């Protein structure tokens, strides 16, 4: 089956009660970037890539678009399966990892609604009917965020990710505790998330002082160099995120053993392809993971969800997704949504998505 | 979601056509395969097989398959027949054994590409090429005849050779490598130099040593993968693994601590396409070279190597061997697939492309 | 003297006041598969092995008789001692050492008969006459975990091995706290083994929490390259168990001083010829390790019993024994047995046993 | 002295005499991307920014545009000095180096016209008024490569890239052969550019083959890991290009010797600011390097030209421009151009270029 | 069966004289052990003939009492004298003697089980003239060794360079093995040029340098194989430069190990990890001899290097019908209870020491 055209839309999601707060920079508002997939036949696919904001990673709105158009203008013509669509991506521009992840994501879906099954399905079989998610509580002040924390943990979360940084490590180092103290004895999982805000320095006292609680340290320092810095002098687990730009970092972080896991975002990684070589990966090496995006509505979200779906429990960290903080529903009926901490998998042929080819407007561009 | 309903295990004999096949490790004149059918619960059934190559060159025998596979079908009914529940499930009733299990996965892959109307190839992404290459074995032999054959191969059309070495002085192995060399050089020919685990450090350094001008890959020259770090550092030529390339989480080890530069690597061995295919995806991560082979088998074995080779990138995929032209029988006559030209056509049936009769192989030695 | 003929049983051993709980898979039942040797003599010598069920490791009582059966096939003829023996049975068959160590174990029975010697002679010379041993804590309720601990060390049992994982680290760590409360003071020693259960991230906070309670952690992780990982990031001694998979393997870790001892399983290692090399490794290192197999009757446990007592006492962390689990001795007058937590040492002609040459019924093979 | 307002312009090149041959994509035409910063006072600034072809890099024409709007868009009051541009530019967008560049170097042109200095003075000053280059091979028949070798080397270039890959091994083998077989006796510098394109297996091979013939490896292979991989079994110099991404990158490269120089490009460093750093850390380490960028017009000619001019000269292995592929001159009395294989370093203010406003049309933004 | 009786004596063995120790364990019945250590004078290991005795009075006199096996041997005589292998090793050798003897089965079979009937051996090449060693080297090859030791160094390294080129042209196409042994003597520099000028030569280099440190030196800078030998001091060290794949096999002697319980240890190990090895001593008569010929038969062929004995060397047998000798560059393996020898009580006269 072979695409016959490909069409771009933008739309605007702002942050419900906003901001998100993140030590690389907030967002108060989205754009997200749209791509339909028509297959010659006029079976269609969605996809979607929504960077948050434009300082959380080398990438933005704009440039999706822009590196979206490049693809699109030579896909024409392409088989409709994953593996054909990467190479055909990769022999049209090189990089640019979060646009080529909403056409790989639309290919999914087409793929998907052709042979009448979910996207679960052809990565490999769902293992689950309902994933763990986990809540991002934004840096704020410490009182306030050991509030949250419990509030969301009794609202069901089995993990919760506190935001850090951009503050004096004093204040960080004060928020976790406080959170502790708020959700100790309920067992939920704890991630100390610097977001890439601290010095080595900073990063090595906020591990000395706190050995009695049990984060895992989640991308605290700037690059790859300042992890592998830290690794050997911190006995708390360290997470990977930002840092995960390709399969090929991600090999080097874990076989030399730098992180005990990752947070991982599929359009970070590139696509479903690559997200779930990645699973294998972490498979294959004992390391929890988590199943997330950047930003975005209901296509991305039903992404996460089936990828998640595939992941063995235990080393399924929880795919979070921006469905609380979007104040729509491309698919009113059936987009997912986060009910009692935890996501249902949706059962339907491909994402599991009926929205209407003209939802998102004209198209900003066709090719 | 489609339930696995019963399974059927059968073995059968495949003589080696003009044999012996002489490997360092372990000469072979006739295998034992066993052969898996899953029979789903709306009838549809999915073939598998796994074939090891004489009990002493890996951790697997004929024997030893048939006792997994009845262990692994014990508790297999009613099971989904997808890859991942598939695993799930063989993991829970049985640790290692991915010979065994691959055989199961490959019966999987077969039912599932049956039940969707697509072939393996789409299921494991989507075939980039509608044939492979594939590469010849020259058996340990006398250096003079290795060249002759050589080749002889070379002419057939095959992109790439691999010389069987060990068991002997090493200077016979530098006459053979030498020899087969000054046959070949200038046809572009790819050399792989096989030691089969049979050198130790000492000579697999002579090996490398003496031989600057020819562009061998050394493919597993020592019997350990302390032996590969061993000699890696010294060695100018490049260095693959096969043998010790025992699962996923070994491979990327070899491969992230930049041990090797490719793989000769067994579906049988890694556990199966689902196993065989995120181990396709790591080669393509770090740019590492890699067949896609078993050890034996007949088309079953041949077409599970066929369809995952097919969605490898041609300038990373080293070739698919084949058992083929060794074994006399095809189980599907007319789409059992075969090497012309050097290379193999992909098949587009659904599921491996074969048809086989459901008493091919006689009654069923067990069934659960 | 040759061997001339081999016969092959198989016999049911039933867990008493079972399941023995594992975090690799837990055991109600297990079937031992048993190995006669007879020489040309009409000399016979018993061999044993009885993997803990299908999951715990690359071994299952289905798969040692069909080994055993290639093995048997080609031995008839070869000299009865332990080198001819590994080099023929090396040619027959690669790796499947808890096969091989079933045969290994008969000629040694074998040769102490002809020779009129016990097992511990031809070994090398017991250092002593009774052995320590050590009792294995199935995962449990902390407070339970608690008063059996300390009711074995009243029994006179020197070591306690707490079974842990297969549910989360917070209980593990309850359990591994509450045991120590119970019993410190004793002086008896503590091993904590993970039985390959914890990622890096949960192994880094057990010892982390913990640092205060002088456990070993036995194989807490699912690989050596996990093992590695944690090595320097753990103040607490590490023991490699289910990795431990050849003498190449052990050698790689000791000498890299990736660990600080051994569980040792005589079928894992493939008999007591490579035993008693290993032995003679941790000696030079000064490595303390125990002497145990994965279960087993008589001949097992006579095996162990054999080689633990040519250990110096101060390295040798016990030989576990299957013994107490088993309800019938193949010899009931002889059998060792665990008395006020030790095991005396045989001092007959091989490994002590008479067994009766019908006692198991018809051979299911013979070559 | 503020920045008023900024605009952006694009502009095609045409390769004159292509294609340009490189193992990731051949080049027939590019589009350039021009930035205007107007001061406060009407005083201007002109930057460039040209990525040669989207597969080279993660950098394309559309790309470039898109985050020039972005930047652009949060310039305005802004300081026009590199120090607080730059850090400006980092809070508005994370990453994009080949885009920033260009803002980068119309503040060098602006500020120098405001002090009335050539930008080499504002980067220490120049140390030459003349600096060499080096000619690049595109990638063709062996004999053809060969004679074109002679050619330039006779034409007076005191060094030569021959660009290899995307063909078997074999081929490249036997050009880098010919062109030694050629040049061998003329004292000319040679780099053997694999342009990402090699296995480690090929890498390894083209080393092992030539010893005898003096090139340095530039870029053989795809990542760090593998350049890292093939260093200590190449007898042969490296060099990084492609993989030297930010200055963080190529300090974690030099400092552990993985390289022993560097082909580095303006753009992908993030403009002059960055590149004086890295020249400067050369200088400490001893490291040759180039003073290229990807392409480009008169104003990424002329920034290139005065950076190079500031370098040691036995540490300049030479200023590549895409010149004498370039038809038109945007400036055609002061744009400099290659003669005898060196360059005259421009000595008016700025970048020393005067470009009528209007050169371009209509802007296609402004802020 | 415990020991009842240690007797000492020294005695000279002529060459073709050095010091021997020799080492009578007596058993409560009155059976014997015979063990032996003699080492190649003062200055090759940290071992003299002075220093065997001094350490085996010390021995003898805490053994009566213990048991007539291997590991409580051990036990015993590490608790009375830390280190001091070359000194253990021939009592280790009379306990082996005398555990054969008592079960009617040759040392041998104690130790496992021979694999064959004859074991391989090699020539060692003193440091000689370039052309003479070349002669030499072709005479051994003809009269059978499968292995030839070449020895080098104290001197300028050119000529041991000239001399490894001439032995190597003179038996080119016979497939003898070649060894080329530095003996301590070279400094890294050396090392480094001896390797890198002979990429042709298939050579191991066998202890070119003094140390171990310098061994490690020298490993990531050489294509040759390198062999350890004088370093090899301990099971410990073997087991740090094996693991760490410092060397791609050894030269290893009874006497520096401690005896055969150490070296059966060492060869279980060399096969774990697939590294060839030789089985010899520094010096000594038939009971030396025997132990090794012993510990090599059980060593799989293809990774025995060849057990080198001094035998050819020594004017005298101290059992002239059953003591091991080299025929054709191979040993018959002694087929008799415990060495396979007879030797008179009395043979070497009253003790020196007894206790
Ligand atoms: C919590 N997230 C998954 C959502 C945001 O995009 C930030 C990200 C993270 O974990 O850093
Ligand atoms: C050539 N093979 C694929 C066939 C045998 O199974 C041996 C194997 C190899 O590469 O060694
Ligand atoms: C305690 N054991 C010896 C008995 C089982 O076989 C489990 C084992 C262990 O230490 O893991
Ligand atoms: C020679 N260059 C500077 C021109 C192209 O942009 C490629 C580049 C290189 O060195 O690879
Ligand atoms: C050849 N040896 C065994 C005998 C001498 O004692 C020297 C020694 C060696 O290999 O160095
Ligand atoms: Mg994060
Ligand atoms: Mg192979
Ligand atoms: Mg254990
Ligand atoms: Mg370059
Ligand atoms: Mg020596
Ligand atoms: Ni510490
Ligand atoms: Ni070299």
């Amino acid at each position: 089956l072979k695409i016959a055209e490909i069409q771009l839309f933008q739309h605007d999601l702002p942050v419900v009660n906003g901001p998100y707060r993140i030590a690389s920079g907030d967002v108060w508002s989205l754009t997200t970037t749209i791509v339909k997939i028509i297959a010659e036949d006029g079976t269609i696919g969605w996809g979607e890539t929504c960077p948050v904001g434009p300082t959380y990673a080398e990438a933005h709105a704009g440039g999706a678009l822009a590196a979206l158009e490049v693809l699109a203008s030579g896909l024409a013509g392409a088989e409709a399966l994953p593996l054909p669509l990467h190479t055909r991506m990769d022999s049209l521009l090189c990089g640019h990892n979060y646009a080529k992840s909403a056409l790989d994501i639309a290919v999914h879906d087409l793929w998907g609604k052709r042979l009448g099954v979910p996207v679960h399905e052809l990565l490999g079989g769902a293992l689950t009917d309902s994933v763990s998610s986990y809540y991002s509580l934004g840096v704020m002040e410490p009182d306030e965020a050991a509030r949250q924390a419990l509030e969301k943990q009794r609202e069901g979360y089995s993990r919760l990710q506190v935001k850090l940084g951009a503050r004096p490590i004093e204040i960080d180092i004060e928020a976790i505790r406080k959170v502790w103290e708020a959700v100790r004895g309920t067992g939920i999982a704890l991630a100390a998330d610097g977001n890439r805000g601290w010095t080595t320095r900073d990063a090595l006292r906020f591990s000395r002082e706190c050995p009695d609680i049990p984060f895992v340290m989640e991308q605290p320092c700037n690059s790859f160099e300042d992890l592998e810095a830290i690794r050997p002098l911190c006995h708390h687990a360290l997470y990977m995120d930002e840092d995960g730009t390709s399969l090929n970092t991600v090999i080097t972080a874990a076989a030399t053993s730098l992180v005990d896991g990752f947070g991982m975002k599929v359009s970070r990684i590139g696509g479903l392809q690559h997200m779930r070589a990645f699973r294998d990966f972490c498979a294959a090496r004992n390391l929890p993971h988590t199943c997330d995006d950047a930003w975005g509505g209901d296509i991305v979200s039903a992404a996460c969800t089936h990828i998640a779906s595939t992941v063995l429990p235990r080393l399924m960290e929880g795919a979070w997704l921006a469905q609380p903080y979007v104040a729509e529903h491309y698919d009113a009926e059936n987009g997912v949504r986060i009910e009692g901490g935890r996501i249902r998998v949706p059962q339907g042929p491909g994402l599991g998505l009926t929205i209407d080819p003209e939802r998102f407007g004209p198209p900003l561009f066709s090719a």
